[PDB]
């Protein structure tokens, strides 16, 4: 099981192997000696049972420890959570939209991470919350610059994660 | 110059000869002893210079004051005004899709609306307003269960219409 | 009585025990590590008496805090609440009703969810508003393509609701 | 061609075997020694070829004639017109709503007396005009108040009618 240390809103790997393994499936970003995961990444870590996080003492935090923790950190952190966990069983390789505005960027399944660039945007929202319109043209108007195709990632009243694609066109 | 009468939420036309030209392109509906158009019909055809609109004496009503009117009797008249105009204007025969619980529902060009289906279900939207996600989730459905393709027009507040489409997904 | 965290949209159920208690009888989703409530859930097992839920701090919000909290960030939560809360009262097992652009979808008190198909699509409505037919007559299209039972819930100014069936007709 | 004289809202028939044919079928009230019909009635009738209109003296009127005066006299004339027109060519007894707040009242297909009821109210509503959902619940409440079933009648932007039921459920 490999460690990690909580270090604000990250998590640090510093275990050759322990780094090796983790970047070889995709997670987090290698800075150096280290590796750094996000707290939504080192929280699912965590639940695959491949991770440890530690925070004071030696002994390691719980899912919960942790998520308590994040919570107050993080922003919309079940949100990104739930799918994130979706995606990533999906057999996705999930990275930070944030370069785009979005919540996730994902490359396709099976996609070789080294020639190949993201191919989806991903932007999650909760069903009973209402919002602009123009967030969703908004998405699709960056989606469609960099060449990439949204992804609207709703998590409905049930807890469950239902994907809609959307796209301009012309009659 | 073809006139008709506002009665209520629609006008009336007697002349014969209005009611060939008019049933010709696809525009109203023949009751046999006259022919009645809808209130977004009867504005794009004064629009085209085709039609005269009378209400209580004689004097035409000028587009502004039968669009005026309309909006008045109608929750969305701008919207789809403006979205049936510009449809119509691509060739499509535009219908109320209202049997479905959409806007309007399309034509090819040329067809006859009798023993011919739609092929569009189209929903309008202001861009610049609140929306709650079931709107949008709810129609992809519609038009999936009843095998027809769909179009989201969203209208900016400059009154420009962007269309798009929307589909399930499961990554 | 079991505790929950409010982490924006849902309320997080860690106890293993709680997490038994409410999945038993058909509450929130386990993700796994925990198990999450909606809003409009979270309201209903507080009046229950069954549930406990604390925010930023130790402190239990009550009953009128969380409902507050909601309908800040969810636009009818009001109107879903109480349909909830009465059909469930009556015994039936309400999900969200998303997919068909419905508020929820019914299974019988002693239905098996998991092999089961829901029942009833349900759509509320505040009696005292305007609304426009498109609303109920999509409705009406989608419960009969998916070949389901239908429910309009009718709340007036008072919270009281009254349900309504419609039904196509070719006279 | 039975003649019958404008008499402000009514068209009355002397003749006396003019009478008897539309009693047959059930147009206009039978007072005294006349027959009164009503606008839409007189409208249809001529409609059909079977009644001539003329106000004294004076030639005949034409369809355009009389929907000229009755417009200017009736309410929501082209609204009942199109729904009565569709319901009498479905076969049924069209009598007035009015001792009940409904437009229409219809006996069961066509074999029906004065010993028989009416089994129907109608309540016509032109689709793109919004109005308060109390209006509607407020039908449910005469009809099923009176032991009838209410019948919503959509003139639909098409000029088209679409016929809906609503009635009371208790899940
Ligand atoms: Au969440
Ligand atoms: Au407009
Ligand atoms: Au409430
Ligand atoms: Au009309």
């Amino acid at each position: 099981k490999i460690t990690g240390l909580l270090d604000g809103d990250r998590v640090i790997v510093f275990d050759k192997n322990g780094i090796s393994k983790l970047s070889a499936r995709h997670y987090g970003n290698v800075e150096g000696n280290f590796l750094s995961l996000s707290l939504v990444e080192a929280l699912y870590l965590i639940n695959l049972g491949w991770l440890e996080v530690k925070y004071k003492d030696n002994k390691p935090l719980s899912f919960e420890e942790l998520y308590e923790y994040a919570r107050n950190v993080e922003e919309r952190l079940c949100l990104k959570y739930l799918v994130y966990k979706d995606l990533r069983t999906r057999g996705y390789i999930v990275k930070t939209g944030l370069k785009y505005g979005a919540d996730f960027r994902l490359y396709e399944r099976g996609a070789n991470i080294d020639k190949e660039h993201s191919v989806y945007l991903v932007k999650v929202f909760p069903e009973d919350s209402s919002f602009l319109l123009s967030e969703l043209t908004g998405f699709v108007r960056v989606a469609h610059s960099v060449r990439k195709k949204l992804l609207i990632a709703i998590v409905d009243a049930d807890g469950d994660i239902v994907y809609y694609n959307m796209t301009y066109v012309k009659p």
